[PDB]
């Protein structure tokens, strides 16, 4: 199960661990269909989350450094990010949509800003090949390159933290980039925990998207 | 796969994310060889890059008495679901003659075993008592002892569960506990043996699996 | 500050790093009205992080029973006494005769606070006649029951104690922790007055706060 | 508080406030409320039998100001609290390595062009930017050409456990220069409000080797 966000991004499933019964098995803590739903929105609306942290995911996502760093700073996660000592690496970067720029009243048009962007990206990106050329070593280098850059990520969360993820990220307020792979990660937790998703919008969800989309 | 500690305790494996090479595919950053998969386990452990490992994940199911318990729920980096002493099998944990055949006592080990399951009995006897005359489960429940078996179900990703490894499987450890991280160390080895065998070789603080097998 | 708590217990204030002002300058990142306005902005907006750096450390003598409920909150450090090793003052937790007012009870209250302390004195001599004799403390201790008192270092943030409030300065927490939850919240509101206030109008989603003063 | 180092061309370390020193995981370890030397020999006695639980109950402060590359990697040390600098909502000041940075290493051309080669990069990064910003791109999306070496300010609320654990990892000949610069910061810092803790630290626990 994989997603594609933005121009070259993605979001893909790597494992899971259980499912919506997992939680009901962790709430009555031990080992009928109906009565397991109920015990599922008894749970979410009375704010007993910890059940829910008995789910867990693990995500491989390819996504601009800028995204990267707003979504590290969800600290009850694991995540092992590229570093290219242990796999190759590879330069592609960002360049956003003229549509992105819909809304603002731009001088300069969104085909023009798209195309600005991605001057600087190549501008930059070759200064950093003349360097390591020269024979300055990557870690110098590479300082110059610029947010927009892609890196990529495992990242292995639970239900709980996941949930609290989609409520500061799958909102209108954080930003629009960011929103995109939220709507991808509660597209993958509803697949795999429908109950728990739903029962979550229902009651606990506080962002606003998820209820658009 | 559930293994019995003490006298009605146990561990049972409830669920398990991944497996030795989901640290591999993790520390590579890739979705998608033995000898080298291996030797990469052995070289995360060797020079301390632990994140890898907690991309395996265990769920757990424990019985164990609350004075073991306690001890337990102090390793943080986990998560918990206890049955509700509020809310809610009533039975104890009673040291068998054995776990005191090392001390110097005034009196047979024997008749220590029976002074704690009188006690115990007298104990249970009053809480059903205050049960009975419409006392709050909450309240009544506080005239128990520690020994009192409690469940819960514990979720640990392996490299939280080798920390709690180096701490309680170590003879510096309770033995009562030391019994339970035998065997989530067993449980351990079963589900990823390249991970756990780097880590005894590598990373174990502890001296009790390096001496007692599996 | 030290406030008593049940018959026996206390929450007392052992150090503190920061005020209102520390999570003003967090949010900012800089090294009053309008800072007070800032504090019920993040407040309001859910902006929780810059709560953070306001951090406490308390110590706190509780019954076992509260403890372990205490515990449960895993953001946060704890440094208790030994079950094993440490020396204890050996006090009990006894309910007074109010405490069941409200429950329809075959026996009286008074009847109920008798036989709970009979308990435990049959629980504590049975103790003290097995360490007497030479049982070691970590097994006769195993009798005692989870009305005991203990102690611990408890060492937190406003983040995380506002979550705790959130949950144990409720009334459908037992009473007894609620209690000490109300002592931790008037150990918070002397020291984050503006924190506090703004808690309590934008984000404590508990009961009781709002209805018993400080 | 009030100590602050600087690093690199335009950052610093500066420390903000402290809650407790050395007698504060004493007190932890003894759960209560003796002498310089029993105490000093417990604080030891933790170190060296790994009972670091009592080391969580010193806590510090720090305002940071580093580049987004060095800051990337810090916030990778999820025990901690973090606020930083928003870049959707500064002075924009960038980490132009000196020279001397490229010691011991054969460039193809001066160590001197390099920096100069790095400024200029830096520089059009900047003033396209600044086009952008002016033209009524929102900040959030016009930000996103500069480069990782853009400073960025943050503070950071740590306890000396933890602390210990980053200076393993960042106090190191193997962790990058300029995060090692940093880690030697704070690691200065922390010295100085726990003598105590930190020589047994460096006697008994620290991995590293710069220290
Ligand atoms: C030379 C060098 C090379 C590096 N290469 C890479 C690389 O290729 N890829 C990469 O992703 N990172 C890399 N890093 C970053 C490395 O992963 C960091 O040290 C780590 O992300 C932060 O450390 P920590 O886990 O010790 O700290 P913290 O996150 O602050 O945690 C402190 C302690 O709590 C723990 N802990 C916290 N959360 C959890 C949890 N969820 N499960 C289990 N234990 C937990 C552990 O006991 C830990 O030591 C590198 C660092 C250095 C110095
Ligand atoms: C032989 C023995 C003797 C003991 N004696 C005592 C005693 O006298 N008093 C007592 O209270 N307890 C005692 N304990 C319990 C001890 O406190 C536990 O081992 C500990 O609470 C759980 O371990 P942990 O910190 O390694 O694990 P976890 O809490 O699971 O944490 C794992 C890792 O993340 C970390 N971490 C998590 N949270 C934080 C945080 N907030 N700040 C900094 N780092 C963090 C560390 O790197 C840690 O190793 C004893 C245990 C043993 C085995
Ligand atoms: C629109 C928007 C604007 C933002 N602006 C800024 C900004 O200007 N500056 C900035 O620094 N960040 C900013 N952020 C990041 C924001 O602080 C993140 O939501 C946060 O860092 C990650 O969330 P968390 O604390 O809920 O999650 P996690 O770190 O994953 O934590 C999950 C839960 O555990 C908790 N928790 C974990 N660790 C601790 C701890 N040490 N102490 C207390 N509780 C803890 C809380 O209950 C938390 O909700 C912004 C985010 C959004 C969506
Ligand atoms: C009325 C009442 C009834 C209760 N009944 C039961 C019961 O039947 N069984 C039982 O076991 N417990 C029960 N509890 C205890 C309940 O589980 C506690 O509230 C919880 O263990 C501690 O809360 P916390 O998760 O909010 O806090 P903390 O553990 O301190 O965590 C603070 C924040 O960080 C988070 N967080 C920390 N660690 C993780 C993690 N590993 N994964 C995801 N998010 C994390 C969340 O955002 C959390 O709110 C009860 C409590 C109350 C008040």
């Amino acid at each position: 199960m994989k997603i594609d966000i933005l121009d070259k991004g993605f979001v893909e499933l790597v494992d899971v661990m259980g499912n919506d019964l997992s939680a009901v098995r962790a709430a009555r803590v031990s080992f009928d269909e109906e009565r397991d739903r109920h015990l599922i929105e008894y749970l979410m609306k009375h704010g007993h989350e910890t059940p829910f942290e008995h789910i867990v995911f693990t995500f491989h996502v390819k996504a601009p450094i800028f995204v990267a760093r707003q979504w590290f700073r969800h600290r009850i996660a694991s995540y092992n990010e590229l570093s290219g000592r242990y796999s190759k690496l590879s330069y592609e970067f960002y360049i956003p949509s003229p549509e992105r720029l819909e809304g603002y009243k731009t001088t300069i048009p969104p085909e023009r800003v798209t195309e600005k962007i991605s001057e600087i990206v190549d501008k930059a990106y070759r200064t950093y090949l003349e360097l390591i050329e020269s024979g300055v070593p990557r870690e110098v280098a590479r300082i110059v390159l610029p947010l927009n850059l892609y890196t990529r990520f495992f990242w292995t969360v639970n239900a709980r933290s996941l949930m609290n993820f989609l409520n500061l990220r799958a909102d209108s307020h954080a930003q629009w980039e960011i929103q995109q792979y939220a709507l991808a990660i509660a597209r993958i937790f509803k697949e795999k925990c429908p109950w728990t998703f739903e029962a979550f919008l229902k009651y606990a969800y506080k962002g606003d998207i998820l209820k658009e989309v």
